[PDB]
C-alpha cells in the first residue's frame, strides 16, 4: 500500500507525499518514477528502465527526466541529497530502492 516513514509519508493510492506534514505533490512522472522504484524493492534498474516503467499508459511519455527527478526524489525522502536511506543510486546499475538498508 502507501509508503510512510518515521517522519516522511508517501501514498500512491492517494498520490500524496509529505514529511512531518509538508504536503508535496507528486506528478505522474514523479510518482510514476518513484512508484517504479517502490514497485521493485532492491531492484537496480537502468535510468532508461526507470522512466520506462513509469512510462506505461498514464501521461508519463514526455517528461524524460530521472537524474533530475531522482535527485529531487532523494531530497523529499532525504532532506540531505547525499546520505539517503531508501534510495541507492548506482551509476553502474541505475537506481535501486533498498529500504532500511541491507546490500546495494
Amino acid at each position: 500500500a502507501v509508503i510512510a516513514f518515521g517522519k516522511f509519508k508517501l501514498n500512491l493510492g492517494t498520490r500524496e507525499m509529505f514529511r512531518e506534514d509538508e504536503p508535496m505533490p507528486l506528478t505522474s512522472g514523479e510518482f510514476a518514477v518513484l512508484k517504479a522504484l517502490v514497485s521493485h524493492p532492491r531492484e537496480p534498474l537502468s535510468r532508461d528502465k526507470l522512466m520506462n516503467l513509469a512510462r506505461g499508459r498514464e501521461y508519463s511519455a514526455m517528461e524524460r527526466s530521472i537524474d533530475v527527478q531522482i535527485s529531487r526524489l532523494r531530497r523529499m525522502v532525504e532532506e540531505d541529497p547525499a546520505h539517503p536511506r531508501y534510495i541507492q543510486t548506482v551509476w553502474g546499475l541505475g537506481y535501486v530502492f533498498v529500504p532500511d538498508g541491507s546490500k546495494a
